[PDB]
Formats: structure tokens, C-alpha cells, sequence
């Protein structure tokens, strides 16, 4: 039930994340957000343990992006479930 | 039927802001409005006094967000009717 | 039959303006306007007189705000039929 | 059948513009298109007289406004057809 | 089967491109596309010899837009036919 | 079942990498995102090979582009499933 975001400049780079950080752990992706100004998250949830795998990894691979650039990452191991349905986090 | 919202630089951050606040009162959360740039904000309805504690808790915990940035924080205790139809501060 | 406009950088600067409009003076909230780069306008209709107290009602009210900037303000006192329908002014 | 744009940064500007082109001669409002980044455009069509009042009077005014600010205009005369269709130059 | 494009920082300019272009040449107008940060492209069809005239014409004309300026402009003389329903260059 | 994707800031250096792309090598043109701020991403899908070759000729022909830039560029070679449900780089 945890969710792990990580936001990125860049579509490519995004798209590295999201890869990463299924392939870490057990997660599934779950969101592709755009806010503009190139600033794109993707998102995942899964068991705290797990999630915090999958960022760990995403973030790491994000380096192997030619103009890759991470802006910021983040978890919530156990989010209230009122975020479920405002938040595009589901 | 106050209202509270907290702008972000960052989607992330204003995930953990929109958790914060409602969890920290009895606050309802009804929305997330986007008006480019990378500027988010999260807004929130109840008591003042639980608003209040809301848009404490959540500008003090963004400050944990790797990348995190809070641009705007305001509360409007008694806001005018003529608002909940105009601007998207009812839940979307 | 007057237009007021207040632009703001930042969405709860807006509310505030709009709030504070109405409160200010009998001027009715018509519009809320996003052009992107964070500039989001509010929009009201009233006498000029009443108009114009509630835009100088808005801009001194937003300095209240953390984080409030105001980019732009306006009243035309008696505009153009024509602009009802082009101009999200109605 | 001539055209004329004014683009400004900043809403409210763009409200001046259209208010002063339509009342300045004898054209008409024919819409209003964002690009982004605070630009915006107004846009006339009229006699290429008319245009040309409308716009001069529209740039004019817009020094007017608190915050105003004026990043383009233009006018064509004679536009060719193939542009009205493509581009949002006729009624929105 | 050619096509040209046009890209410039703000509209105006990109209309007076579009109406250059179509003007010079033995070509048609077929897009408009915006992208954000004000930046929008017109794009036309034709052979590549018209295309080539119309581009040059748009870009020669720009300079008369108070205000102008172009970001970028391109032809492709034989376009891939897989582009035709990927790309608004149809 | 690779992916390629370049990252333009214009839209016609997108289209040069688009055209490139799919000239170069044997893969096929899934797609094209906007994501604001001029950022615009071409993507493929074929043999790695393929998708590597398409990538390359992509890069350097956008060097002829009047105003052309580059932003980033990428290659999966074996993406996870997971992702073709939640990002664009199946078909648009």
C-alpha cells in the first residue's frame, strides 16, 4: 500500500524510472503524471520494503540517461485512502 | 467551511502535502488544481482550527521531500459562496 | 457592467483575490483564467465604483498570502458587447 | 479581409486589447488562442483600415494597464484562404 | 511530398509564416502545433523546390512581425509515409 | 520489443528524428509526447538493433536542423510489461 513517486525532466528519463523500478521489486506502476514545464512522475506502490527497492533503483538508473535529470522522488509507506481517489496515485 | 490549499513545485511533494493534511486533522481533501509551470496546489475544507493544523503539518513534512519545494501556503476561514462555483475549491 | 481582473502567480493567491473581491464589494465573481506560466486570473462584474473597490480590496488582501504575487490587474468600466462571448469574461 | 493580432503577457492585457480594437474602428473580435507561457493573442479581422486603427489604438492602451505587456502584433492585409482553416483566424 | 516547418516563438509571427509561405509557393498549408513555451510550428506540403521557396519566404518575412522570431524551421524533401499518421504533418 | 525515444526542444527537429528514425533502420514509429516547456519525444519500438541504429541516425541528423536540440535520448532493450498500460510507448 506504500507509493513511491519519482519526477523527472524529461519523458526518457521518466520512462527509465518507471522500468527500474518494476524490474527492482515487487511493485507495480501505477501512474504517469505531467505538471508542465517538463516536469513528468511516474508512480508505483507496493509493500514499503519493495517500493523503497524500486526508487532506490530508479533513481540510480536515471543516471544512465543521456540528458537525464531527476527533480525529486518520495514515499509514503501507508497513504490514507483519501488520497486514493483525488490524487492520480491509483 | 474554511479552506486550505498548499502550492508545490513537484508532484511528489504535493502527494505527501494532500497526506499530511489529512492526517494530521479531520480536514477533507478535494482537490488538486494544476496551472502550469510545474505549480500544484492541494486544497482542503474544514474547521479552521483543523485547516489550520492541516497546512502546518503539510508545509512542515514537504520539507522531508527529496526535491521538494512549497511555493504558496494560504487558509481562508469563511470563504464567500460566490467562490465554491467559480473556482475549483469544492470537491473535484 | 464593469470588468475587474486580478492576476496572480500562484493558484491560492487567486482565491484570495477572488475572496476578498466579493467581500469587498457588490461585484459578482464571473471568471477564473489560467494562461499557464502560473499566471491564473480572477474575474468580476459589478459597478465600476463597487468594481473598483473590490479590486483594491483583492491586491492589498493578497499580500496576506505566503508566497502571493500578483503579476496584473485591470478594469474596463464599460467594455465592448463583443467581449462577452470571445473573452471568458461572462 | 485583413487580420490583425495582439499578443500580450498576462491576461487582463489581452482583455484591454480586445476591448480597445473593437471600439476603435470598425473590425471584429474574432478570438482569443493561448500558446503557452503566458501569451496570449486577440485577433480582429476588418477593412485593413479599420485593422490598422484597431491595433495601433490596442497597443496604446495596453500601456494602460498595471502589469501590462506587449510582446507582438501584427497585421495582414490580404491573408490567403489556406490560412483560415489551419489557423484559428476566423470566428472561434 | 515534401514538407517544411516553421517554428517560432509567439503566434502572430507563426500566421505570418503560414500566410508567406503559402503565397511564394506552389504549396499548402496543412498544420499548426503548438508545443508550450510559446513555441509553435506551421507546416506545409508541396515539392520539395515550392516547399523550399515557401520556407525561405516565411522565414524572410518574420523579420516584418513586430516582435518576431523564429526558433527553428526545417524541410524534409521524402518524408517516410509512416510519419504521415504519427506526426500532425498531415 | 525495444524502445527508442529522442527528446527534441522544437517540433520540427522532432520530426527529423522522427523521419530519421524510421529511414535508418527496420522499427516502427509508436509515438510522440508532449510533456510543455517546448519538450517533445519521439518513440520507437523494434529489434535492439534496430531501435540502436534508428536512434543513432536520429541524433546526428538532427545536428542539420536549423535551431534543432537535442534534450535527451534513450534506449530500453527490453522493457518491462508493466509499462506499456502506463506510459505512451505503445502506438498513440
Amino acid at each position: 500500500i506504500a507509493v513511491g513517486m519519482i519526477e523527472t525532466k524529461g519523458f526518457p528519463a521518466v520512462v527509465e524510472a518507471a522500468d527500474s523500478m518494476v524490474k527492482a521489486a515487487r511493485v507495480t506502476l501505477v501512474g504517469y503524471e505531467k505538471i508542465g514545464s517538463g516536469r513528468v512522475t511516474v508512480i508505483v506502490r507496493g509493500d514499503v520494503s519493495e517500493v523503497q527497492a524500486s526508487v532506490t533503483a530508479g533513481i540510480e538508473n536515471i543516471r544512465r540517461v543521456n540528458g537525464g535529470e531527476v527533480l525529486s522522488n518520495h514515499i509514503i509507506a501507508r497513504p490514507h485512502e483519501n488520497l486514493e481517489y483525488v490524487l492520480p496515485i491509483l
